[PDB]
């Protein structure tokens, strides 16, 4: 079974629970406010920063290299623009760093530093989600908070180097299937992807609580 297929099959159930988490439900209903949005984007700032830092550390490692797409996918620079937009010039010392965010970041560094062969599970989970559900949330965000079509405040949800996200995802799935793969690695990779989803679910539950 191809890795791409193994991953989709392995995370399809937790994906359902993830997109139906309270925070995402309210978001999809359009009940998302500036406070909540700023909180989740700041958290994403930390997460992608850690993720992309580990990607750089392993860009030349064969167990990840085929998926090294900084120009097309990386979100840190975009998140930094969004942070300046929502938090101002000194967003650096203004943004929050929640426990659930720290937990996620912690795992990202363990993987990147000790289990680089599992890093693909974390890139897959975040990036392909960004190119799928994230695009739907983008429209909802714009309508709900009156964000300009010009993109300010939503740079994270914008991929200027990707013309067709659908075609890109196809490319990415096929590229995932070129990675050296053994039963041991395939099993663990799909397992780490489920973990990635859970870390996300826990972030949402934490953020939802903080808002209430
Ligand atoms: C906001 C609610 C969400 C919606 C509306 C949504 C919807 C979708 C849709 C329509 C697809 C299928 C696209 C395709 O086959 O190319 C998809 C794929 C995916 N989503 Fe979500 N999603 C949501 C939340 C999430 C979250 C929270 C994550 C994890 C951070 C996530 C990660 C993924 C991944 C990894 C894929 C690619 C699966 C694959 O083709 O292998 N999604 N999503």
């Amino acid at each position: 079974q191809d890795l791409s297929e193994a991953l989709k099959e392995a995370t399809k159930e937790v994906h359902i629970r993830a997109e139906n988490s309270e925070f995402m439900r309210n978001f999809q209903k359009g009940q998302v406010s500036r406070e909540g949005f700023k909180l989740v984007m700041a958290s994403l700032y930390h997460i992608y920063t850690a993720l992309e830092e580990e990607i750089e550390r392993n860009k030349q490692n064969p167990v990840y290299a085929p998926l090294y797409f900084p120009e097309e996918l990386h979100r840190r620079a975009a998140l930094e623009q969004d942070m300046a937009f929502w938090y101002g010039p000194h967003w650096q010392e203004a943004i929050p760093y929640t426990p659930a965010t720290q937990h996620y970041v912690k795992r990202l560094h363990e993987v990147g530093g000790t289990h680089p062969e599992l890093l693909v599970a974390h890139a897959y989970t975040r990036y392909l989600g960004d190119l799928s559900g994230g695009q739907v949330l983008k429209k909802i965000a714009q309508k709900a908070m009156a964000l300009p079509s010009s993109g300010e405040g939503l740079a994270f949800f914008t991929f200027p180097s990707i013309d067709n996200p659908t075609k890109f995802k196809q490319l990415y799935r096929a590229r995932m299937n070129t990675l050296e793969m053994t039963p041991e690695v395939k099993h663990r990779v799909t397992e780490e992807a489920k973990t990635a989803f859970l870390l996300n679910i826990e972030l949402f539950e934490e953020l939802q609580a903080l808002l209430t």
